[PDB]
């Protein structure tokens, strides 16, 4: 509010880059505890005697490192590629799918070699030009929520804005967007916000900005000329979900009335969870009301990893049809990019 870490790790090589140097100067000036780590993927000594303590303390830890990977992962259906600027999040969403992603770490990571990263991005753009290449910057982090510390996203926005065939997009649950409002985005960045029913936000999204805060930020970014979008996710069949999601879209329309919404986009993602999710989530959030009963679900098998549970076809279809009705009612001429 906005996020500031209570412990910072640096890779020694990180100090060779402007961002690493800048962050070391900032955090030493603030008197924050700073440690050294050989790799940002191998961070040792995070305080805590229990698993819950170590998890919660990791969520208050920042790790400053060099990105050595290299190839960008695909990010379909959002975008062609995930541009890697950060990994991890300070938020505590009970359902967060990043918790059980292969190789995910609970701490927040930021990468300092932006020249390298943007160079590789340009390479991907050139490989496909004159076709457009889209980059997702919040695939494995809340890149916006972290950004006031680094301005790495602001730099990426302006990098992409300068390109002819590159486009950028990202989604956030945080309202701390003021430093991004004067960025030279050149119309090539889609600024999105995660929204949900009152039930889901109140019960499952602690440590994030409120709905009203997210909408205040949305009006700001739209007013600064960014393309605006919303991601309705996770779509979760809680008791009274039909009316809950009806009221979401009704309230969303009221909070955006007056504004031009001719190019507004919606993305719909149903709640999914993996086989190890129940054990992990119940350890980290003992009092959660999140239902992870796999017997009511359909399993989608993994390809190179493990798969996940989604709602059954009938219930998934019901969710999709209902969401599409609401968007048609309150946002005629808004585009629904996908339901998954
Ligand atoms: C990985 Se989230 C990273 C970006 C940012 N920190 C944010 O929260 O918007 C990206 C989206 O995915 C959703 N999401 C998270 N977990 C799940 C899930 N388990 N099932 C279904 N959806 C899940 C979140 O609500 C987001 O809309
Ligand atoms: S804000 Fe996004 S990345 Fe952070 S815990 Fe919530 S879903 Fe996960």
């Amino acid at each position: 509010k906005p996020f500031v870490p209570k412990l910072v790790y640096f890779e020694p090589e990180a100090l060779s880059y402007p961002l690493g140097k800048e962050l070391y100067e900032k955090f030493t000036q603030m008197g924050i505890k700073i440690r050294e780590t050989t790799s940002h993927n191998q961070v040792r000594g995070i305080p805590g005697e229990t698993e819950l303590a170590r998890y919660r303390n990791a969520k208050s830890t920042l790790v400053v490192g060099v990105r050595r990977t290299l190839k960008f992962d695909s990010s379909k259906p959002s975008a062609e590629y995930a541009i890697p600027l950060a990994t991890g999040c300070m938020g505590h969403c009970h359902y967060c799918y990043l918790q059980t992603t292969l190789g995910s770490k609970p701490y927040i990571r930021v990468y300092v070699n932006l020249d390298d990263i943007f160079a590789q991005a340009q390479k991907y753009i050139n490989e496909r030009a004159p076709e457009i290449t889209r980059f997702e910057a919040a695939s494995t982090s809340d890149i916006v929520g972290i950004d006031h510390l680094t301005h790495s996203l602001k730099k990426a926005i302006e990098f992409i804005g300068a390109t002819d065939y590159g486009r950028l997009r990202f989604v956030t649950k945080y309202e701390h967007v003021d430093h991004l409002l004067d960025a030279r985005h050149n119309g090539k960045t889609r600024f999105r916000f995660s929204i949900n029913s009152r039930y889901v936000i109140n019960h499952f999204e602690p440590g994030t900005s409120s709905f009203d805060g997210r909408l205040a930020a949305a009006r700001k970014v739209a007013g600064a000329g960014y393309k605006l979008g919303f991601v309705v996710a996770p779509i979760y069949r809680h008791e009274g979900w039909e009316r809950g999601y009806f009221e979401l879209f009704q309230e969303l329309a009221r909070q955006l009335e007056g504004m031009d919404l001719s190019d507004l986009t919606f993305e719909l993602i149903q709640h999914r969870f993996t086989k190890p999710a129940k054990r992990v989530i119940e350890q980290r959030y003992p009092k959660t009301r999140l239902d992870l009963d796999e017997t009511k679900r359909k399993y989608k098998w993994g390809r190179y990893g493990i798969g996940k549970y989604v709602y059954r076809d009938e219930e998934a279809k019901e969710l999709e049809d209902t969401m599409r009705r609401y968007i048609e009612q309150f946002f005629p001429g808004a585009y629904v990019q996908y339901f998954t």
